[PDB]
């Protein structure tokens, strides 16, 4: 069967932290008071919750409300806790309080509010500075989540808040965030299909915080190439052989090899067979500015098949990429 795997890194954080730290259905929700919050309009919905803006009307500040729909009500303290534990760390969002919303009767988070700063076109417009500065801030995040042993397992641009006016990102959305225990198996159904890592794909659930850092790969290469996504899948099997046509399917068998994957048998009639394409192949005249031999490097280090193999994000944050970003 599978060959078992842990994280090169932070693989222990759990193990010796006290039980109250990572025992998060032990948790008691301490719940704070909805009339200090008017909903103000309606921001977007999800298959298992609701975000309005809101006012929290004792300091007339706005906050964010995530309205839990009945079916995920239940399935509450994992996010709650995490959110708690990381609350304070670089850029990660804040948690501002815990409510019971008087319609739905069911939990509702208020969150620390963004100036968002259009999504529209104005990501698209971002300079190579910005592109290195911004990713240097997640990794910040990424860093500090694993640091605290947990894996975010959603990050995607969705998930990614900027308020490009004051420099400032925060990651959100740690409703699929998950306490990183050494040999424990998890759901690979996690992660938006275009930032998926080829541990999901091929159904390998051993895995750990290198998901996050596969999915930042993903981010990157659509930034620098202009190309989104970056691995454009129709579904998840496709997803596969959209990475394998630019990392090439030796590669690809090598990793299962390695792990004693069995691929799942319906890849032999779409998989076939094809070369690691060199990343220049992906550089044209209208990509050229975000292109530099230190980002493709980079960017190498990330998108790799063997999860064991990809940086982690402390050694991220030391690649050359990074050397002209003001720290
Ligand atoms: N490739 C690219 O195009 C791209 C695009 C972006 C921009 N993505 C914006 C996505 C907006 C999605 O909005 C969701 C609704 N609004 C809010 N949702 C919340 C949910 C929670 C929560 N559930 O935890 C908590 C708080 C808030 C919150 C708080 N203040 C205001 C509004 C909200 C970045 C990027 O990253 C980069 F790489 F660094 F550059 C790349």
């Amino acid at each position: 069967g599978p060959v078992p795997s842990r994280a090169r890194v932070y693989t222990d954080v759990n193990t010796h932290r006290p039980s109250e730290y990572w025992d998060y259905e032990s948790h008691v929700v301490e719940w704070g008071n909805q009339d200090d919050y008017q909903l103000v309009r309606k921001l977007g919905r999800g298959k298992y919750s609701e975000v309005f803006e809101a006012i929290n009307i004792t300091n007339n500040e706005k906050v964010v409300v995530k309205i839990l729909k009945p079916v995920a009500a239940a399935k509450i303290k994992r996010e709650i806790k995490i959110l708690e534990n990381l609350r304070g760390g670089p850029n990660i969002i804040t948690l501002a309080d815990i409510v019971k919303d008087p319609v739905s009767r069911t939990p509702a988070l208020v969150f620390e509010h963004v100036n968002n700063t259009d999504f529209k076109q104005l990501y698209q417009t971002l300079t190579d500075y910005d592109i290195r500065f911004y990713m240097y801030e997640i990794l910040k995040a990424l860093d500090y989540c694993h640091s605290m042993g947990i894996m975010h397992r959603d990050v995607k641009p969705h998930n990614v808040m900027i308020d490009h006016e004051h420099r400032k990102l925060r990651l959100i959305d740690w409703g699929l965030a998950e306490f990183y225990h050494p040999g424990q198996e998890y759901n690979v159904r996690v992660a938006s299909r275009y930032f998926k890592g080829p541990e999901l794909l091929v159904d390998y659930q051993m895995y750990d915080y290198s998901l996050d850092m596969w999915s930042l790969g993903c981010m990157l290469a659509s930034m620098i190439f202009r190309k989104e996504p970056f691995f454009h899948g129709h579904d998840n099997y496709d997803q596969l052989v959209r990475i394998a046509k630019v990392l090439g399917t030796e590669d690809l068998y090598d990793y299962i090899d390695k792990y004693n994957i069995e691929l799942d048998p319906r890849f032999n009639d779409i998989l076939g067979r094809h070369s690691r394409k060199r990343w220049e192949r992906f550089v044209h005249s209208e990509n050229q500015h975000l292109v530099s031999p230190e980002a493709l490097d980079f960017l190498d280090k990330l998108l790799r098949y063997d999860h064991q193999s990809r940086l982690t994000a402390r050694e991220a944050m030391e690649h050359p990429y990074f050397y002209t970003v003001v720290k």
